[PDB]
């Protein structure tokens, strides 16, 4: 279980979920810009994406 797509960094929405979707297929997948507080609860089933201005990819994606 690959669980960071590191490689992902700089690229845009789109193209970020078609990578990850095809290693988690059933992946819950939240978009939310870069800075956003979050809490430190462990969701297996979740991955969320962390988004600069120009909605780019602005941190390695992982699940949790």
């Amino acid at each position: 279980m690959k669980t960071e797509w590191p490689e992902l960094v700089g690229k845009g929405v789109a193209a970020a979920k078609k990578v990850i979707l095809q290693d988690k297929p059933e992946a819950q997948i939240i978009v939310l810009p870069v800075g956003t507080i979050v809490t430190m609860e462990y969701r297996i089933d979740r991955v969320r994406l962390f988004v600069d201005k120009l909605d780019n990819i602005a941190q390695v994606p992982r699940v949790g």
